[PDB]
């Protein structure tokens, strides 16, 4: 379950956890073609992984709280603190390496 | 010999000949992927083609005058009148194939 966000919501949304979050817009006709990416990233990766989207057209405010100049633009949060910046379009494999830099390589079995 | 339009001048610099016209922003990555493509199609066609960018962040009449939704769009024109549209990221081959036509 990708999550929507709004500019009132994203802050609850992204503060917990591994997040990934996907600034974009039907404008940038473009940042649409991430959509599909997060499905696929969703399907191996969504017991570890929240991934949020924010229509930047419909919710202006919050792209400036996070220095998002231009869209699409992908950001990793842990526990709420951005730990990897994405900007332009990034295939499936590119942002499961992201991702994959912040979650646990190993699982010990004591 | 790519022209930069404005809201102003975009109906008069697209009314004559053969022209391709991209509709992009700053704000749209995506629509940034074009410009190397339109300096390689003038280095192929300059002389047969007229290229126009329009900047929608700076110029927003335009997009709505032209029915664009999306960004980016690619136009091309006849004499003012449009012929073919665009709509995304196409290769060079692509819009190089659109123009052509339209040549002749």
């Amino acid at each position: 379950a990708i999550v929507k966000a709004t500019d009132q919501s994203f802050s609850a949304e992204t503060s917990e956890g591994v997040v990934l979050a996907d600034f974009w817009a039907p404008w940038c006709g473009p940042s649409k073609m991430i959509a599909p990416v997060l499905e696929e990233l969703d399907q191996e990766m969504g017991d570890k992984l929240k991934i949020v989207k924010i229509d930047v057209d419909e919710n202006q405010e919050t792209a400036g709280k996070y220095g998002v100049m231009s869209i699409p633009t992908l950001l990793v949060l842990k526990d709420g603190e951005v730990v990897e910046t994405s900007v332009g379009f990034k295939p499936k494999e590119a942002l499961q390496e992201l991702v994959n830099k912040h979650l646990l390589e190993h699982h010990h079995h004591h």
